[PDB]
DNA sequence: GTACGCAGTTCGCG
DNA sequence: CGCGAACTGCGA
């Protein structure tokens, strides 16, 4: 199985290695033989003799053209020369690329950006985290020493904890009487000994909750500060921070550091991502968490110490265990993508599709398109006509069925061959021709991401097969997650189409999708209704909920199903529209803003506040509550009373501040706001006391009584104290739970003024 | 990764 | 000094 590749220099010249863990051993393949390269599209072939001369400086070292090869391939679909460019080193490349660019002779140059080690993976067809190893894991995780208004790791680490499957210890350098503690007698010593620890468990992974950015910088200061050569590699080598944008990234040789957070940022939408907040929401069990001051207080004072270090025990013990949850997932990501689990986990969705499309191209020959600079990065800031949205039918419905397509945008995209190398190619036989926006997709064969597209279709449906017959629980699992990763990178490709920074962007491809789709939508509930005397209460997209009004429940099922024989009959290709549900009643609020109940009893809303993290537990737990009241019990004058009786306990301070916390996080730097809000106010005011704010981080806040702004109200709940602060009752009455629920109840008659 | 949509905060205008 | 526009977040 291979973990990783990266490579090191030997005398000038690059040597890629492999990690690899094969029957339980881990194993480092060298290869000296792998040359970097790109190409050059050149005015005419006699210039490659110019070409071939240019030179640059790196470290103070000339770099030269090595070698240079005219090949034969194709760009969009259409034969194309080129020259492919040899060099020494993969340094080189950056250095003389624009050189080589900007000769007057050079038209374009391409795939001049491409990592070297990922380059190799590609091209040698070797995909990473196949093969039914067991990789060894460890989770870590440290407790340090907090001042207000200080610098970066100034304070020392008081603790480091670990997990595996053998349990959770505890490394600190004060007496703390827990059977899983070890004291040692100094910092110094207690990193010695985790780095110990690493060495002899020698695991293949080490887990983290947030060692991106905070666990491993904290540590290799510390290690600077105490002069300790912070050996975690398996050759040897210390700790790498790497900068990945607006943050950093750690990675350690020969082992994959499995960060955990970009993993659950980018698969759980949840309202904060606290390790407490995601250990309960991904296993339920509570986690109590002990804020840094208590911390900083319990290690001066020596009181409950116990405390701190059974926090710090837990924190290894859950990171292991969400580590156990999760690295399967991206294993499967990481084998599907062809790179390594380490960057894969790191890697947003379009980075992930371009580089499977990438490694597809390479293995079809096909040249691949340029990111763009800055001047078509501009140029493609147009955005053109998404999915259609029927205004709904707004209030209270009874027995429901909702019909949506089967993958609506693959399934057009696979049916009319919409691709960038079929759009408005001439000399073909047969063209599909998108409605409204009139694009041509050429039928004679199959595009590059059509076939790639029903390839991945195919494969997720044969792995469905093998599940259904295989014996072995351990493949049946791993199958449950590659097909559902396929599913996610199918239906990934119509937004990549439209994304400006996309390799394969294509506007047209973009809205001849939407555009088909809208036509199939409409198409269907003009149908429905004209046929078969539905009415459609509402429709978003892909789907819509209808009924025959005045018929009953089995009526409506059976019609439905008549319905979905005789349309499908219609739609061409993979089009095909399905049966989803039956709800004996839905509540329609607005656009996008609806909750049906199934006829066991169970209520699914879309877009609703009780979903929304950035509205209050009290206003989302009144809004179920009503909901359950109509759908469920059909007693409004219930819902009433329930709204009443809570904004009488809101009244009376009798809510618990808990369920008072509003979340939103912070989408940009805060100098870059050009208004602000309450958690924009709060991250300024955190931010004014050193307290680190990056895109993505919650603000988790409170609003306290007062008047004003509420933003200058606003506190952060961590901050709340019982005693000094009193919540805005008045607020979570009128700004949060009256409008979660005046919306619904004044179907019935009811305005904000008849629920206080 | 995309477009479409609601709606709460804040601010400024007339 | 009510009303709307800008800004903002997050919801197939």
């Amino acid at each position: 199985m291979i973990l990783d590749t990266d490579y090191i220099t030997e005398d000038g010249k690059p040597v890629i290695r492999i990690f690899k863990k094969e029957n339980g051993e881990f194993k480092i393949e060298y290869d000296r033989t792998f040359e970097p390269y790109f190409y050059a599209l050149l005015k005419d072939d006699s210039a490659i003799e110019e070409v071939k001369k240019i030179t640059a400086e790196r470290h103070g070292t000339v770099v030269t053209v090595k070698r240079v090869e005219k090949v034969q391939k194709k760009f969009l679909g259409r034969p194309v020369e080129v020259w492919k460019l040899y060099f020494t080193h993969p340094q080189d490349v950056p250095a003389i690329r624009d050189k080589i660019r900007e000769h007057p002779a050079v038209i374009d140059i391409y795939e001049y950006d491409i990592p070297f080690a990922k380059r190799y993976l590609i091209d040698k067809g070797l995909v990473p985290m196949e093969g039914d190893e067991e990789l060894k894991m460890l989770a870590f995780a440290i407790a340090t020493l907090y001042h207000e208004g200080e610098e970066f790791a100034e304070g020392p680490i008081l603790m480091i904890s670990y997990a595996d499957e053998e349990g959770a210890r505890v490394i600190t350098w004060k007496n703390v009487d827990l059977p899983y503690v070890d004291v040692v007698s100094t910092e110094r010593e207690m990193i010695k000994r985790f780095l110990r620890v690493v060495k002899e468990k020698d695991p293949d992974v080490l887990i983290t909750y947030n060692g991106d950015n905070f666990d491993f910088a904290y540590l290799k200061k510390r290690c600077e500060k105490l002069g300790i050569n912070f050996a975690l590699g398996r050759d040897g080598s210390e700790p790498k921070i790497q900068r990945m944008g607006d943050r950093f990234a750690v990675e350690v040789k020969g082992r994959i550091h499995f960060d955990l957070y970009p993993v659950i940022r980018r698969t759980i939408n949840l309202p904060t991502y606290t390790l407490e907040a995601v250990y309960e929401a991904v296993f339920g069990q509570p986690k109590e968490k002990v804020y840094a001051e208590e911390i900083t207080t319990a290690w001066e004072t020596g009181e409950n110490l116990e405390r701190v270090a059974r926090y710090s025990m837990e924190d290894a013990k859950v990171t292991y265990e969400l580590g156990k949850e999760f690295l399967p997932m991206e294993a499967q990501l990481s084998r599907l993508i062809g790179q390594s689990l380490w960057d894969v986990s790191r890697s947003s969705t379009g980075n992930l599709v371009e580089w499977f499309l990438l490694r597809k191209a390479y293995e079809r020959n096909e040249l691949a398109p340029n990111k763009p600079d800055e001047k078509e990065l501009a140029r493609r800031r147009q955005s053109y006509e998404g999915g259609y949205v029927k205004e709904p039918e707004r209030g209270l419905w009874e027995n429901i069925v909702y019909l949506d397509f089967r993958s609506l945008y693959p399934s057009i995209i696979i049916t009319h061959n919409v691709s960038p190398d079929t759009l408005n190619r001439e000399g073909c036989k047969e063209y599909d021709v998108a409605p409204q926006v009139g694009h041509r997709f050429c039928k004679d064969f199959p595009g590059f991401i059509p076939s790639l597209l029903g390839d991945l279709l195919e494969e997720r449906q044969k792995i469905k097969k093998k599940m259904k017959a295989t014996i072995d629980p351990i493949e049946r699992k791993l199958l449950d997650y590659r097909q559902r990763r396929i599913k996610i990178l199918a239906s990934s490709y119509y937004g990549y189409y439209g994304y400006a920074r996309a390799r394969w962007y294509c506007k047209e491809c973009a809205e001849s999708v939407t555009a088909w789709g809208r036509e199939y939508i409409t198409m269907t509930i003009k149908e429905i209704e004209e046929k078969y005397g539905f009415k459609v209460i509402y429709s978003d997209t892909d789907g819509f909920f209808a009924t025959i009004p005045g018929a009953d429940a089995e009526t409506v099922k059976k019609k439905a199903m008549e319905f979905l024989k005789y349309i499908n009959a219609k739609l061409p290709g993979a089009l095909e529209l399905e049966y989803e549900g039956f709800y004996k009643r839905g509540f329609f609020v607005t656009k996008k803003k609806y909750a049906v109940i199934d006829e066991e009893g169970k209520i699914t809303t879309g877009g609703l506040e009780i979903v929304r993290r950035d509205w209050s537990e009290i206003a989302k737990e009144t809004q179920a509550r009503v909901l359950e009241a109509l759908l469920k019990d059909g007693d409004v004058e219930k819902a009433v009373r329930i709204v009443k009786e809570v904004t009488e306990k809101l009244s009376k301070y009798e809510v618990p501040p808990e369920k008072l916390v509003i979340h939103e996080q912070i989408t940009r730097d805060l100098k870059d706001y050009k208004a602000t809000g309450p958690h924009v106010a709060v991250a300024k005011r955190l931010a004014a006391r050193g307290v680190k704010i990056r895109p993505g981080t919650v603000i988790s806040y409170i609003v306290l009584k007062g008047s004003g702004r509420i933003g200058d109200r606003a506190i952060p709940f961590d901050e709340f104290d019982p005693a000094k602060h009193k919540y805005d009752a008045e607020y979570y009455i009128e700004n949060q739970v009256l409008p979660a629920v005046e919306r619904i109840l004044r179907a019935f008659g009811y305005r904000k003024e008849d629920l206080r």
